[PDB]
């Protein structure tokens, strides 16, 4: 019961991939290895099934039947991230430009294009060269400014010409988090066993991201804009925070939960400063911005893309970044979940907490242009099963109605949201949980790399059409 | 403490492996199905990780890096099988002989031969042509023996005139009780939810791969042997059993054992007739052999092939089944003290001395003319979650070949004609039921990317067979 | 004056080249980057004229012509090293190997015994995998050993089915002190402005060095040579150091010269320990060796490789550094009257002299079995603004190498078992910190348009060779 019809006339339709999860090809036409190789080959205990990226879903080499199956499904664009150890084999200018990668990127956005697909193009999706990692410890240190500059400009420049929507970073929070507080991704610290420090490395690799994201934005504002007609944005990932009960504790922790997760990024990104919760419980380990870079942070994006999953209720608690925010969250109200529980424990369905999320982010950071970057759900890889089975993912379906007619809702209450992408458009390689897992509308035969499409992914290309 | 100059000159030092487990390509160059392909699509649960043999290891397309691979090793000769269904897509003539199929082979053939390892060819290893299964359910009929003659006499045509080492069957015990009494292995027959009778159809199974086996044999000793100057085979598979004690149910416990694993194919080549204590347990679910077959089945093999892996002890045993008609209880431990070292699975335990027990028995009861060990090795865990920097280490499956190595010497030294030994798997592979849970080879195969990589027992048998 | 008759038959004459001044292709096939692109890319201005390896002279591509010139010269066997970083991108096995990296190497080898030259391989002549340099200061950490186990067991295992001739490192000095007490050489420690401590590191690294050479020594001589009949060695390098006066306190300066210089390693490569010289004048900056590593070490090679350019006065010296730590004072003139010719960047001078002492003190001292002249040539200006036809005519290096020819004589005569001699480089080549500003080869290269042409000097060679 929502279709088509309920949405402005522009709005865009899409689904996504990253270069990572995705391409496959790890060490072919030249690619220098990053993080993600790394961590994933250093160390696979890491990983759920020590499984790594190296062929991944094997989009490197598949990409004219990729995007033969975007069309089918009436895709009207695609969200893809350039790997840039691809382009630049080692991260800097000096170590030189690979063009076996820039002819593959030429050719899968060419591609696109021929389809009637919009390519929309990120420049980070978490897989930074190992080359900065190792020459100055990658987002760690100031240097990584100038070179994410050098990277953003070049691709401006090769590509720019045909894409009309540019990211800088996908999910700053969650490379920051799991990759310095929690040692879960690449490049792994933080945690028990460890190299770095929770208490320090997570505040100082963000300050690093936001000046680089700011460099990337003037940039293409500057140099890029008026003559590609694109925009350049971020895209944050939030949970929903629900107040457990409704005594002031638990509204005053809602608000420190959304400031931790959110506020980090885009706070700096509306009045150049970090969140006033964090100012004074971080003191200290949160860096300061400099007059001018406070000053030019200010509305520094031409949207704000935004990943949503899940929502939790939120109390007050009874050094690390995951415990600064003095908040306890609970998937339970009174020994009842918020939604329904989905494989893993993490995810669960609450259409809800996307409204709530979207206009939260309107009436707390007036952001002009909003988007939908992300939106979908986990299902277990289950081995043992038929494809005829495994197709049948009427939950998938159900749960992209329930969250559609969530965005919706906030259009109609105001909030300029002016797309809405599923992720993942493939079943592709899931990080720390490797192969166990899928998330697209595409079936993909993680040994074979043979696509099916899923019911899902029927009932979107009918829901497009309407 | 075993060397290459204990053992012959003529001793053939060699590895092998088998057409579904390591082709891939199920669905180029036209293959037909076979009835593992249909097994483990059909009933993935079957398998331990749902996984199958669609693209295997690859060696359909990889074959010429993976001969460099057996030349750095110093293989003698390579041991593998022909896919029925890649060369007949169904299994008959009248389907037609598939062009791609015939052109690997001769493609493999002649790539073996360039790089000095000599081909070595088995006709038949469990996947047989989807299309015969069906058309009538494939060794339960009598059917199957005529077609898998026509196959044998196209392939003795088309390759023979370069290969001197045909095999008929490999381990059709394997085949007729995993396939028609457990379920266990395609077609999947016999076992609890199953649609066979295991008190039935082992034994008819069985009936039909002696008579094809003879049909086979007798169409290379008539039109092929003079002209191609090689020899036919089959191969064997047993366990060692040791009486658990001394007594003497114990004694005949193990004749039982022996009788109905190994005897049920020795004694039909031997005598022309099943084991007496099978025909006096089995009965009439025992088919019998005509009086010309009886008597055309008397030493109709040029070699015996033997494939060891483990040993178990054997005592008396206390719904209708192959799998309990021997009365025979098995089990690997004397007074909870194992009969050796337990590898992975909890089956296959590391009694090198079965081997000498096994190969003496051979000679003893059946004077088997010329015996090879086709197929020794061991089984590791495939370990996700370590380097392959550690992986490789398998200092537990070099120890293994040299301990096994000695007991055949040991075999040798006291009068029985073994003449090589063939390690088993060259490469990692798919592993049937099991899928890509465990590790046989010498070299390392990552079973996503395909990548090959000589573990150090490939570069202990390389040494070895220097010597 | 010297002909081909004056060497024992079987005397090997040839010519060499290394990847980093030769491949090209830094970024081509997959090749991981080694110290020396980082160093040349970062840090131009520490470079003579900002070059690189980047094209290099182009032999990646162009090496069936390369050939081709080998045996228009007559080479008989040509001396080339593995880009462990095309083989290993990552330098540790975890990373991958490379195929194309591998199948180069395979095309390069096959190509050159089609050609009836022999091929005979460093495995590290400098150009160390970036990603070893940066997870953990490659040979400043003991790390470097075990990977640079797997790696050299990985060349035996690919390759060494079809070479005889395996050389572990080139040149450790050299490496150790330009890399690490001068700051000239990658990863460019040491000197005034730079990162190390040229104290420190300089021996860190060749303690390392010794204890990587020792593993894939042991590594090939239990494993593969027994398999592949063939050698593994090292290839020094020095100066002959002459005493200024006939004063004691010269003939003590021109020991402690040859101990820091060649003693450094071929001590610990004869008694299992370092000179004595080094151990009181360096003490606890001077590393120890294990009982075990020592005596492990002791005749830990079946030759050593002799590079030598020139020879230099030595006397009594007048920031602790490994450069000052010998305390000798080196110069090239005795009264004003330089020891030789000299060439064009002021440090090589014509001695050929220096080479037979060279050799007779190395025999003398160290009673090395099996010696070979690896590294043997000339400096010549690489001038810009004459024609081909004029810098072609290099009579002066043809001169030098029949001078030097005739040292290596008189040495053989003498009873010092030297058992080949190769001249460096074949091609001219990309010459390290001094970019393109020079030429060594005997086949001159164009440095743009990577065009080959013979000198004079490449047709001597051709009919020396045929005598």
């Amino acid at each position: 019961v929502v279709h088509r019809r309920d949405f402005p006339q522009d709005f865009i339709f899409g689904a996504g991939g990253s270069a990572y999860q995705c391409e496959g090809a790890y060490n072919e036409g030249n690619r220098g290895p990053s993080i993600w190789d790394t961590f994933t080959q250093r160390s696979p205990a890491k990983i759920s099934d020590g499984s790594n990226g190296n062929q991944a879903i094997n989009c490197y080499h598949m990409y004219k039947e990729d995007i033969k199956i975007m069309k089918q499904t009436g895709l009207e664009s695609y969200r893809f991230s350039i790997s840039w150890s691809r382009v630049l084999p080692g991260g800097r200018l000096a170590a030189g430009v690979n063009k076996d990668g820039v002819k593959f990127y030429h050719d899968f956005i060419d591609e696109l294009l021929a389809n009637g697909i919009k390519p929309s193009v990120t420049l980070f999706h978490w897989d930074l060269p190992q080359a900065l990692e190792d020459e100055y410890g990658g987002f760690l240190s100031h240097r990584i400014v100038d070179d994410f500059c050098e990277y953003a400009e070049f691709c401006f420049w090769e590509f720019g010409d045909k894409i009309k929507y540019w990211t800088t970073f996908n999910e700053p929070h969650t490379f920051a988090v799991n990759g310095y507080a929690l040692g879960e991704f690449a490049p792994g610290r933080g945690g028990k066993g460890d190299e770095g420090d929770p208490a320090i490395e997570p505040y100082v690799v963000t300050h690093n991201i936001l000046l680089a994201h700011k460099a990337a934005v003037e940039e293409y504002r500057n140099k890029f804009q008026k003559c590609q007609e694109g925009e350049i944005g971020i895209v944050l990932n939030s949970m929903w925070m629900e107040p457990l009960s409704d005594v002031q504790a638990d509204i005053d922790a809602q608000k420190r939960a959304l400031d931790f997760m959110l506020g980090w990024f885009l706070e700096p990104l509306t009045t150049g400063d970090y969140p006033k919760s964090m100012r004074e419980l971080v003191k200290g380990r949160l860096p300061k911005f400099s007059a001018d870079d406070s000053e030019k942070l200010k509305g520094c994006y031409d949207f704000i893309g935004m990943n949503y999953y899940t929502a939790t209720y939120v109390t007050n608690a009874v050094l690390s970044y995951e415990t600064d925010d003095q908040v306890t969250k609970t998937f339970e109200r009174n020994q009842k979940p918020i939604g329904h529980a989905l494989y893993g424990g993490w995810q669960h369905v609450v259409p809800w907490g996307l409204y709530k999320l979207l206009v939260y982010t309107k009436e707390t950071y007036h952001v002009p242009v909003l988007y939908v970057t992300e939106s979908g759900m986990v299902e277990e890889n289950k081995t043992k099963i038929l494809l005829s089975e495994a197709r049948r993912d009427a939950e998938r379906t159900d749960y992209h109605q329930k969250h559609l007619a969530s965005v919706r809702d906030a259009i109609d209450d105001g909030v300029n949201v002016k797309g809405y992408f599923v992720w993942s458009f493939f079943d592709n390689f899931e990080w720390n949980l490797g192969y166990i897992c899928r998330y697209g509308i595409i079936h993909v035969d993680y040994k074979s790399f043979e696509r099916y499409p899923k019911e899902s992914a029927i009932w979107y290309k009918n829901f497009i059409a309407g």
